[PDB]
């Protein structure tokens, strides 16, 4: 039933030390997050880049603490034109360029994607549309998936890419506690899984965590608040660090910060040697 993230690996396979630390998190509401000390966590983590999903808070209504963030001061935010969706990206270093959405008006209205370009790569963070209760949004989800894939594909074609976020899909069975009982629930439908795989193959992208821990069970990033889930380790692996194959060599580690509190999701951290 248990999962214990292994120790941070801070050198590349080739022996180069990690130079870049990226942390991703779905915070389930900025203010609620800050409230249940998420900020303090970040402080200890001290990433160079911080990607947040589910801010459910507009840039105009941003909490004060945030701007103060000492080591991460170039901050961008996107949210629907309050209390729903929205994403953010905070960096130690200033990106070459920041953009939003995926270039498709239909999919660009809920503040779900930020694109930040750096020297040696491009970083995309996203909070993916959930299929919903009763798979009522499944069809929309599928359209999204296709449009996203295409977008990413074009991006990668130009610059090596790193994609992170809450992708709202447990890839395979090993990716969740109860595959059987979830095949018809958002996040584990065949449609969704299929989409993910396509993403992988088509971009193409590699699943960082899975790449390093191919046979590791019990490793989740989301547990429903309900019915004591987190406590019983009844979760899903919904958050990823997807990488362009060319970055594999620069890969040091992909972590799952199990114990970090503040949301129904836990953070994930990526170490790259650039
Ligand atoms: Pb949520
Ligand atoms: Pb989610």
């Amino acid at each position: 039933a248990l999962y214990e993230d292994p120790p941070d690996q801070k050198t590349s396979p080739s022996g180069k030390p990690a130079t870049l630390k990226i942390c991703s998190w779905n915070v389930d509401g900025l203010r609620a997050w800050i409230k249940k000390k998420g900020l303090d966590w970040v402080k200890e983590e001290a990433p160079d880049i911080l990607c947040l999903q589910e801010t459910k808070c507009s840039e105009n209504k941003l909490p004060a603490e945030l701007q103060e963030l000492p080591g991460l001061s170039h901050q961008y935010w996107s949210a629907p034109s309050e209390g729903y969706s929205g994403v953010g990206l905070l960096s130690r270093q200033c990106p070459l360029k920041v953009s939003y959405g995926i270039g498709d008006e239909e999919h660009d209205q809920e503040g779900r994607v930020i694109v930040a370009e750096f020297d040696s790569f491009v970083l995309v963070t996203a909070y993916v549309p959930n299929a919903g209760r009763g798979l009522v949004r499944l069809e929309y989800r599928q359209r999204w998936d296709e449009a996203f894939r295409k977008f990413l594909k074009g991006l990668a074609s130009r610059k090596p890419l790193v994609l992170c976020g809450d992708l709202n899909v447990a890839h395979e069975e090993i990716d969740l506690r109860n595959p059987k009982g979830n095949k018809k629930n958002a996040g584990f439908t065949p449609q969704e899984r299929q989409g993910f795989g396509e993403l992988l193959q088509a971009v193409p992208l590699a699943d960082s965590f899975r790449h390093l821990y191919p046979n590791t069970p019990y490793a989740y990033t989301f547990w429903t608040y309900m019915m004591n889930a987190r406590s019983k380790n009844v979760g899903w692996r919904l958050d990823y660090f997807l990488l362009s194959h060319s970055l594999l060599p620069a890969l040091c580690d992909s972590k799952i910060r199990s114990k970090a509190l503040g949301s129904d999701h836990c953070p994930i951290t990526l170490y790259l040697a650039l």
